[PDB]
């Protein structure tokens, strides 16, 4: 009857926080509220240090927190593949990857993400124009947002997109909140609290190996993006 | 030297969420960060039933979810008063009560708040003008808020208000966080999480007691809240 | 399979503009484009003049103004049913009418209406709350919108809408028009053109008839809109 | 008593819409409520193939779109010599090809325009500096537009336009419209009704030939608009 | 050849401020601008104390305040004949008054303003219908204002204004200054600097007589502005 | 007890204009307000030549003007010696200069300004870090705004900003005045009235040397600003 589903964020989680966890929540009760699916698991792949995004700490730590913070969740786990490899992963491959790890009815693995994502794939050599093709029409994508007329629009706006429209779904976040991982370093590096923004564990392993300051905000400073050297040389 | 304060938040807390124990945080980084202020302690005060609100369900209840929420807060406790008072009582009493319960240099009690609560100061009938006077004169007023040039402009267009500008604080919240107990209560009369927007335990009692629904949004329909009352007879 | 199925929209039509003609235009291809349902038949059901809205002229010319503007459509016509009665009628009772009338797989009548009509849900005594709760849940209501995420957070905050959510369809109106019946009244009482804003037809009937006045303009002034009569008595 | 003016207005009409036609009764109700003008005629030119626009499809079919949109008009009329011609036009000559002709009182030929265009005027070598003076100097500036306020705001803090402000007016579209040329070929790639949007014989032009797709979208791409070609080398 | 005009500014100035001088500047930049009108002389008519505005002083000390405002001014005076009437006095008289005063060519005298009291020409029972006609079919408008747009709107949805539109002039103020009386009174009471935002004489008579405080900002507290008892009496 | 502060406003002037001499009005109020400082002088600092701002004209003439603005102020005068330096002079320096005047409890100088000034120290290259650094620790910033929330984001988004918040005073500007020099300037080459935006001995004196021109305009067009042609150079 029902489609299952599994729900597979791709991100950098720097670090995660509530709100990471809290587009789980939302992106399920839709799905199920729907009535026609059953998402039966929630994936988080940290991105890894291949990816060279400004700020981005080691992915140990990125893995380690998004463990600690789903430890208490009972259908939210994390998965390392992506943060192993070498060289950084398009989204599409990571997608295919646990799209064939379940063939051994299946679940439909479908990426989830906020509108922030959703519009980059407009940034100029970002992503590439077959693989939004390819993630749209052959898994599906679930964007949560503040801004849902911003992200309907977007789709409206792009012939792929709206094309396959059916398989893409703006999922309204009307609780207004945003715990953005820049706000949270932020925070961090100026000595402020960040107590009931993110898990407890995530801010107490924060506290212990005194992760996010001014050197670490560094990492990278002038690196180009991955996805961006790659399909600019 | 340095002026030791202690926070009082006066509300309903129908349900206390991850909002309001952000203000906290907030509050006690400004007020200390400033220098000139050492926050000593943060006091959750849930308002009696008197006070009429509609959909306000049993304090006792309100009272055991605040607790329950600040079980793991070393500064923050619950301060049950208000909510055994048959009679519902004016911010400014409790405020008395907290400040001359103190004296037994003696620490200031200011009241922590929200733009919506400072700018009820003009609803007709809502506040004792004269209460208004020595609130802001005497003890003080510590307003958390995302919109800080409205909070600011409401303070310039009072004479009241700007004249004892002094103490009255508004405390910026750069990190967008609209956790609402309306929004909450709604979600809950759905069926959808709330994870991760309240505390776990709190969740955990309300999903439990099955503390809210359509039948408590009702309670006090057609009732005139405690204070307008009082101000019309 | 496939849904058949009939969009009835019930208004002043005073007088049609291309704009209500766009409304059915934008919802068939929404409905069809879903995949689930197919749009067989589009209704115009102009108000009685016992509606007494001011500026309402008489039902026959807005009537045969519907008539002119569809005289070349395939599949919208024009129902004087409810112009006939000489009784204001609640939308409810129109739409059992057309649905009844069918039903003589039978296809299913829908209300096609604008923001506009879905938010005047909430004016105090315009509609019965039970004629909402039959209408959203045993006929159903495709509303078209410039303004998507407000009809939406109206579907959001109300908990009867919110539930027959799935009967509710929003759709967007990306080509932003908004020609009003008020400023195209406005318009020929300055005797501007209105050309290429109303159907050819509907112009030229317009201007033979000298339909729209200041006169025209304050039928009804003063008197209540029907159905808050209704409601009050 | 009064000035005879001539509306011309130059542009893609790719396709022409509604909105276009209603750009023409816009403005002649206008310079006619001035009492100090009579409108005449208007002439729509659309801009030749060499104009090298992106999207743009073959003269021949906006100037027969054209042609089927005007039919009915009574003072609008379609001039061909600006498509019919090998090299692109600079406005400016078209206008003084425009005036030269009818001296053959003299009716001044006015451009008649939306802000769009107008403000275009500020795009780096779009337009030659002195082929702008000339036009507000010696011809006139009509521009219809929704941003009156911005129309207004450009003319203010050009010091050319400013200067000739007497011959610029800016007409107020109060009936917010938005048909853009590109909305309704996005609409047509998508299989979309346009009916309503467009004049009926050019919808139906439209859909029997098919003319817009994503390849005639795709015409052009890459080639320099022939304004910025010619101001480069 | 050109018309002169006599612009005459009613209103309370209590006080007056560079704004309203600034008010004169513009307009006369503007009638002059258009090439068809020369400004003659401005007149500022303060209103009599039967006005009953909440907080107005006394008469003579705003036309003492006016007319060393306008000391060092060549073409602006001060008149006294309003404030001098026993009896509130509605504009369209105070025109008539001193247009008939110069018939003793013959210049025309028009209402010079601000959006404000534009649009106060709605406020239900403010205006007498029969006056707002008179005034802008007799004699002519002349509002300045930041808001171009607002004004011009007000003006599209009034069947009066804009029938008149043509006596209507609509002048934008670019270089927004807001010196409101109201913030004028607040600042003092605040024993805060006016200086520079009012004439430097107007400035020091108001430290003279320490004019403003909390004591007259209630002159006719709760007593009806003089026209709304005469349009409902 | 109270700290004596002077305030220094290094910019332009060019012209001086009601605006700035308000910044000192306003900015006195403030510190006087708070009741922790006394501010015993303003000094209004004009730029060098060697600034090479476009359109600045002659340090002299902007001189005379500032001393013509201030010749009545009680506590307000200009100081020239960075009229007089025949090389650009950094803010810093300048600010230095004043304080080690003054130490010749010793009066604390303060850089006054508008967020516009602010907002300048991320314009790449514009202002040496260390500079900014040394400026918002060492001396101090009162920076006075209409958009108060957008210098308050503006310092919440700069970690050295934020980490010196305490010596940065945003003052609020309720009164709406944005009588820029650049306004004043275009006014005068179209020939339009200032009078009241500026105080009359600089309208005086601009008129009677027809200081601002299209000409004046032009001077140091395509040469860069000494600041930028240093940290590039
Ligand atoms: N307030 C908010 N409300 C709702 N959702 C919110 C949100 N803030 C972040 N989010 C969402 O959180 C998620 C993770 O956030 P964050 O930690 O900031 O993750 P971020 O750095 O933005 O992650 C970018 C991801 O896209 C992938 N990517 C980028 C570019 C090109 C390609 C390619 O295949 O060509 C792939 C990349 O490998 C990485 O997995 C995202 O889905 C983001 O939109
Ligand atoms: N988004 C947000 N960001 C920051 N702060 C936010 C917030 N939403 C709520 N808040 C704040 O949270 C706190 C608790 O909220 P909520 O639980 O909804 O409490 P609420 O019902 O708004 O609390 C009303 C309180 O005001 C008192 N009151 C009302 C009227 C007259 C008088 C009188 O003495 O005359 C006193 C009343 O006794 C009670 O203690 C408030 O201070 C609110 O402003
Ligand atoms: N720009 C725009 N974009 C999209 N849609 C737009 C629109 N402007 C109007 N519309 C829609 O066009 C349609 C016709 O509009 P208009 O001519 O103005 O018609 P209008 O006067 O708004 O029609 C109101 C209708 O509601 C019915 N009603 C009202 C109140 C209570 C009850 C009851 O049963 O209790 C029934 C009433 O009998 C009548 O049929 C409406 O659905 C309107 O919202
Ligand atoms: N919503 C709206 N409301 C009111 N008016 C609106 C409008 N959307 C477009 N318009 C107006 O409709 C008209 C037709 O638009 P569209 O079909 O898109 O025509 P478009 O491509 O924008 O036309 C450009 C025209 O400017 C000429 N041009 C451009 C650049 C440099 C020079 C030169 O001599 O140096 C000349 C060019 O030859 C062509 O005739 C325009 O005047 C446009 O601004
Ligand atoms: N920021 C700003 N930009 C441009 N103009 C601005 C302005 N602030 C005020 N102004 C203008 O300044 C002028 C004087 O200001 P202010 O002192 O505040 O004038 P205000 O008290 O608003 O003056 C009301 C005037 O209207 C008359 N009135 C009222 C109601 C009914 C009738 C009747 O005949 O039925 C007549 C009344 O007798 C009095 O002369 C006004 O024209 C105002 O709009
Ligand atoms: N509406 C308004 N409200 C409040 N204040 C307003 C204002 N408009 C201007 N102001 C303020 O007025 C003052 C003077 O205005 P204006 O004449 O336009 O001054 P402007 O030319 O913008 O002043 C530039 C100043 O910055 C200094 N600077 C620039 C760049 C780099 C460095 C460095 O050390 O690296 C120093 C420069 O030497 C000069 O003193 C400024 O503080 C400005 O922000």
């Amino acid at each position: 009857e029902k489609t299952e589903v599994v729900l597979l964020a791709c991100g950098s989680f720097n670090p995660i926080t509530n709100m990471h966890l809290r587009l789980f929540e939302l992106a399920k009760d839709y799905m199920n509220g729907t009535g026609r699916y059953t998402v039966v698991k929630g994936i988080i792949s940290p991105v890894g240090d291949a990816y060279k995004k400004k700020g981005l700490i080691p992915a140990y730590h990125r893995v380690i927190m998004a463990e600690l913070a789903t430890k208490n969740s009972k259908w939210v786990e994390v998965d390392t593949w992506e943060s192993l490899q070498k060289e950084w992963k398009e989204t599409l491959k990571v997608l295919r990857h646990h799209q064939e790890k379940l063939e051994a009815a299946v679940p439909k693995v479908k990426l989830l993400c906020g509108a922030d994502l959703l519009e980059s794939f407009a940034v100029p050599n970002l992503w590439k124009s077959e693989d939004i093709t390819q993630i749209v029409a052959n898994y599906g994508l679930i964007c949560v947002t503040r801004a849902g007329n911003d992200a309907q629009k977007f789709i409206y706006e792009s012939d792929v997109l709206w094309k396959h429209r059916s398989n893409i779904h703006v999922v309204n976040e009307w609780i207004a909140n945003d715990i953005s991982s820049t706000k949270i370093r932020r925070a961090l590096r100026r000595g402020q609290s960040i107590r009931y923004l993110v898990p407890d564990l995530v801010q107490e392993y924060i506290e212990k190996h005194n992760l996010y300051s001014s050197e670490s905000e560094d990492r990278n400073a002038g690196v180009i993006l991955a996805p961006l050297q790659r399909n600019t040389a």
